[PDB]
């Protein structure tokens, strides 16, 4: 819990559900400084039980780090809540393969799937479920390292075509229906982001789903890649892959890439590799 009177907004880099996101400046007390910051400006008003319960939740999931999740740094408690955050310079991964649709190799592809099974794998050994897994909810903080933000804002504040079918019908949420958005979440990283049931009403998915309908394999996708997908979104939550599965699964696939992944030009910075490490 931060003084307001500290913190700057200063550029619009998107929105949620729940919030619209700025990049802000720090100005600690009595300095002169201006340390960039991610604030979440929360849409609607909330209670200041709301508000410890944030607070609370956040403590527990950020008593030990993990470096493929993003902790809360800190709170406004302003007219609506300010969530404040580290800075993600490369925004969304939603945002970036689409950027780089004609530029991302197999193995950046396949390495973003282990660490986002490694950042899913920590909630699940914590015990906690996320709800609200996308690619629009995993960040880059550099190409080669992604994490995952907004953990536990779905539980404490819908996106149809992320969940499972258990969530969809009765809002019943596990670390299985995790996996099942993990699946989607895959699927949009394979597609360079494409929409998932593009055309397809929200109210139809259910029924599309009970009818064993599914989304497509992605083009760049060997049948090893898409058959793991496709396991993720079985009716029975327990057939579905365990993270730390998946994690085992892709971490092979990373170790020899174009086996698993076709994408043309795969073949074709080492400094900007090294300097990326080094910052
Ligand atoms: C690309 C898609 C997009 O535009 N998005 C907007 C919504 C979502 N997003 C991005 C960012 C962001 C961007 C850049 N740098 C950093 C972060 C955020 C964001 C911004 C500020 C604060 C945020 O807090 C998320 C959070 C983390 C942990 C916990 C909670 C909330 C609540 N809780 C109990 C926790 O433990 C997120 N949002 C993509």
């Amino acid at each position: 819990i931060l003084k307001e009177t500290e913190f700057k907004k200063i550029k619009v880099l998107g929105s949620g559900a729940f919030g619209t996101v700025y990049k802000g400046l720090w100005i600690p007390e009595g300095e002169k400084v201006k340390i960039p910051v991610a604030i979440k400006e929360l849409r609607e008003a909330t209670s200041p039980k709301a508000n410890k319960e944030i607070l609370d939740e956040a403590y527990v999931m950020a008593s030990v780090d993990n470096p493929h999740v993003c902790r809360l740094l800190g709170i406004c408690l302003t007219s609506t809540v300010q969530l404040i955050t580290q800075l993600m310079p490369f925004g969304c991964l939603l945002d970036y393969v689409r950027e780089h649709k004609d530029n991302i190799g197999s193995q950046y592809l396949l390495n973003w799937c282990v660490q986002i099974a490694k950042g899913m794998n920590y909630l699940e050994d914590r015990r906690l479920v996320h709800r609200d897994l996308a690619a629009r909810n995993v960040l880059v903080k550099t190409p080669q390292h992604v994490k995952i933000t907004d953990f536990g804002l779905a539980k404490l504040l819908v996106p149809i075509k992320w969940m499972a079918l258990e969530s969809i019908l009765h809002r019943i949420y596990t670390h299985q229906s995790d996996v099942w958005s993990y699946g989607v979440t895959v699927w949009e990283l394979m597609t360079f982001g494409s929409k998932p049931y593009d055309g397809i009403p929200a109210s139809e998915i259910s029924s599309i789903l009970e009818k064993g309908e599914r989304l497509p394999q992605p083009p760049i996708c060997t049948i090893d890649v898409y058959m793991i997908m496709r396991k993720c979104w079985m009716i029975d939550a327990d057939s579905r892959p365990k993270f730390r599965e998946l994690i085992i699964e892709f971490s092979k696939m990373a170790r020899d890439p174009q086996r698993y992944l076709v994408i043309q030009g795969d073949e074709r910075s080492p400094t900007d590799s090294n300097f990326y490490r080094a910052l």
